[PDB]
C-alpha cells in the first residue's frame, strides 16, 4: 500500500517516532541515506510558491541522490488544463514521490487517491504537517522526550500550524493549548481529530482566550504571523484581536523556566514575536529552520521504504 | 559534423531505428548510460514555457550524469540582449548540448549553423519531433514492427503534431494518413518532403476530410488539442464510434494535455486502445537517446 | 579560522590571487578533480536582480564540484532581515553566492555570515569577472606583472572599479579612459593607488582615448549604460562614442595586443564588428573563464574557511 502524509495524524504515534528518529540519524549523517541514487526523481510542485519550503526540498532531494523537478507557479496551475488524476498518473512514471504545495485539502486527496507514489504535502491551507515535523525534532533536541511537555500556540488559531501542531502535538504525546480570539479558533474537525488520536497518546487539547493561562507552565510556546497572503483583504482587522496573544518577554516570563520558543519562518518581528524573545536564550527559530532539511528527509526516506 | 534534430526527417530511415532501439535500451537500464558525468552541461532554453517538456529533458539529462541548466519565463529569453551567434559561441563553451524550445524555423537554424554543439527542437510551431520520437517508440513496444502500419492523425493538420506525424512516421515506413478539415491542413512543403520520403521507405501520405475513412483499418489513431471556435473539428473526435472501425488491437495516442470531451472521450481516453500514458513517459526515455546518439556524433 | 569573502578584487592579498588564478588554470585542465562540495552540499545562489550568465556559470561550477547550487531569484530584505539571512543560511549551505546592488548589503551580509560570502556581481564591483579577464590574459600573454591595460567607456561602472583593484592586484598598470563626470569612484581609486604601490602598478585616468590605447597589451570595454541608468537623464551615448574600442584604436595599441569585453556586447556602440569577430579578440574565451574562475576562488575560499 502506497503511504501518504497529508496530515500530521497520517502517522500513527509509533509511525511519527520513527520519522524523528530518522530524521536525527539523517542530521548527524546527511548523505548516508540514498533511496534516491541514480538519480531518481522528485516532482516539487507549487501552486504558490514558498522560496523556504523549495529551498529546504530542492536539496534534500539531492543529499538522497535523487534529482528534484521544481515546477513553480509560472506554470499553468494543476487542474486547470488537465485533470488532477491525469496529473497524478503521469508524474507516477516519471518520479518517486510528489511533493505538493497547494490550497484546499481536497486536491491533496485527489491526488493522493489515484497516485501510486507517495505524496506529500508541502504546505496548504490546513495543514503544515512537514514544518511540525521539524518543531517535533527541534523540541525534542532541547528537552529531550516529547511525552507530556505542555506547548502553547498563540494567535490565529484556525491556521496551517495551529492544526498541525494540535494534530502533530498530541501525536508525539505533547499537551496542547492553543490561545487565540473568538472568531479565530481551529476548526472543529481538526480539533475533534485532535481530542480523538490524545486519548490513544495520554495528550490533551486546550482551546483558551486567556493568553497568559496558556503560557503558564508552558515548556514550548509557538506563534506564526497573524496574516496569510490570501488574508490580507478577506476585510477583517488582523491586528487588533491579536495584540493580547503577541509573544513577548512578559509573556515568555510567565512560563517554565527552561521553556523554549517556536516560529516558521518568516517572522514579522514587532508583532506576533518581539526581537527581545526571537534573538533571547529561549528562542530555538534558526534550529527549528535548519531542521525542515532533515524532517523532510526522514518523511521521504520512511514513505519510500514504505511504499 | 556536429548533428543537429530540428525536425522529423533531419534522422535517416537507419538513423532513426537507430535512436529508437537506444530508447528501447535506456527504458531498461535508465542510468547505464552517462555521456554527460561530471556533470557536464547541457543548456534548455524556452522562449514560451513548457512545463512537461522541461520536466523531461531535466530528468533525462540529469540521468545521463549531466546537469541541465534551465533558462525560462523570466530569465533571459535568448536575442533579447545580445546576437543569437554570440549567444551561440558562449553557450558552446559551456554545454555540450542545447535543448531549445522557440517559436519560428529560422530562429532554430540559426542556432544550429553556428553552434558547435547539437541542438535539439525540443518543441516548435512547426514541429514537436522529440514527441514523436516518444510516439514510435511507444507504437513499437505495443505493435512490434513499425513498417506498414497504418497511423491516421485526427484533427487540426496544420499543427506541430500532424507535421512530425507526416514526416516522423513515413521516416519509420508507417502508411500516414491526417484527417482533417479544410481550413487546417499539413503545409505543403511539410507534405512534400513526407511524400519524398515516403518513397525510401515504402509508406505513403495521405490527406483526407473523411474522418471515416482514416479510421477504417487504422492501426494508431491520434489526435491533439483543437487549439463555438472548434466547429470544423467535431467530426474529428476520438470517440468510441470512430475507435470501433479500426483494425483489431488498434492504440491510441495524444500528446498531453487532453480536454476530455473535446478532441478525445473518457472512454477512449481511459480504454484498452489507450497508450497516452506510456506514451507521456516515453518523452524520457527518447529524448534520452536522442541526446545520446546526437551526442555520439558531435 | 577566520571566514573568508570575496566583496571586491583587492579582498585577495596579490599573493592569494595568484593562488586562485594557479587553481583556475589547473581546474580548466581537470575541471573535475577538486570535489570540495561532495555530498553533495549545498551552496545558495541568491539574485536581488536576474543575471541568467552569472546563473549558468555557478550552477554549473557548483555541480562541478561536488555540489548542488539552491538558485533564490528575485521572484532579500523584505520578508526578514539580512542577518536573519545569513544565519539561517548559514546551518544550510557552505557559502552564498549573491548578485546584488549596494556595496553595504554585501558586507552586512559577510559581517555575520559563518560561511564565505561572494560578491556574484554588484553595482560597485565586478571581481569574478575580473578573476576571469586575469585568466584570460595570462592564457594569451604569459606573466601578468607589468602588463599595460587599458578600459573605455564608463569609469565609474563595476567593471572599471573592478579593472582598477583586480588589474593591480596582478601587477598590471591599469588606465581608465573615460569622459568627464564618468570617472572612477574615489575611495576605489585610491584603494588602487594604494595597492598598486605594493605590486610595483599603478593608476591612470584619463580623456585621451588615443593616449590610453598607444602601448597598450590589453584593450577593455564594457556596455555604456547598465538597466538602471537607462532612466538617469544622461544622454549615454554622445559622452562614449570617442571611446568606442574600434579598429582604428586597436591599431594604436601594441602589435599583440588583446581584447577583453564583459558580455553582452552592444555592437555598433562600445565595440565594433570587426574587433568583436577578430583576431585580437579574447572575449570567448573571457565568458568560458568565468566558469573556471569562479570554482577556483570557491574552492579557495572554502579550504581557507
Ligand atoms: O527551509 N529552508 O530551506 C529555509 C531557507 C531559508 C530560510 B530563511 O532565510 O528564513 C528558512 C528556511
Ligand atoms: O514529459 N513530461 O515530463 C511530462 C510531465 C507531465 C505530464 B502531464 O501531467 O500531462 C506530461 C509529460
Amino acid at each position: 500500500v502506497i503511504r501518504h502524509f497529508l496530515r500530521d495524524d497520517d502517522l500513527s504515534p509509533a509511525e511519527q517516532a520513527e520519522v524523528l528518529e530518522l530524521a536525527a540519524e539523517l542530521k548527524k549523517d546527511p548523505v548516508s541515506r540514498r533511496p534516491l541514487q541514480g538519480p531518481r526523481g522528485v516532482a516539487v510542485i507549487f501552486d504558490k510558491n514558498s522560496t523556504r519550503t523549495r529551498f529546504s526540498f530542492e536539496l534534500g532531494i539531492a543529499q538522497l541522490g535523487g534529482h528534484a523537478v521544481v515546477v513553480d507557479s509560472g506554470s499553468t496551475q494543476l487542474g486547470r488544463d488537465e485533470t488532477l488524476q491525469d496529473t497524478a498518473k503521469v508524474l507516477s512514471r516519471y518520479v518517486d514521490a510528489i511533493v505538493w504545495r497547494t490550497f484546499g485539502q481536497e486536491r491533496l486527496d485527489a491526488m493522493a487517491s489515484v497516485a501510486t507514489v507517495p505524496v506529500i504535502n508541502a504546505l496548504s491551507d490546513e495543514f503544515h504537517p512537514c514544518q511540525v515535523l521539524a518543531d517535533l525534532q527541534t523540541i525534542a533536541e532541547r528537552k529531550g522526550a516529547l511525552r507530556g511537555l505542555r506547548l502553547s500556540y498563540f494567535g490565529d488559531g484556525a491556521n496551517n500550524m495551529a492544526h498541525s501542531l494540535l494534530l502533530g502535538g498530541v501525536t508525539a504525546g505533547i499537551h496542547v493549548t492553543v490561545a487565540a480570539p473568538e472568531g479565530f479558533l481551529p476548526d472543529p474537525s481538526v480539533r475533534a481529530a485532535a481530542e480523538r488520536r490524545a486519548q490513544d497518546t495520554g495528550a490533551s487539547v486546550t482551546v483558551t482566550a486567556d493568553a497568559h493561562a496558556a503560557a503558564a507552565g508552558a515548556d514550548v510556546l509557538v506563534t506564526d504571523t497573524w496574516t496569510s497572503m490570501g488574508q490580507e483583504n478577506d476585510g477583517l482587522d488582523r491586528v487588533k484581536p491579536f495584540r493580547p496573544f503577541q509573544l513577548n518577554s512578559r509573556l515568555l516570563a510567565l512560563a517554565d523556566s527552561d521553556a523554549i520558543v517556536l516560529h516558521c519562518l518568516p517572522a514579522h518581528r514587532g508583532d506576533e514575536i518581539t526581537d527581545a524573545v526571537m534573538d533571547g536564550p529561549a528562542s530555538a527559530v534558526w534550529d527549528e529552520a535548519e531542521n525542515r532539511l532533515h524532517a523532510q528527509k526522514a518523511l521521504l526516506v520512511w514513505l519510500l521504504e514504505r511504499s
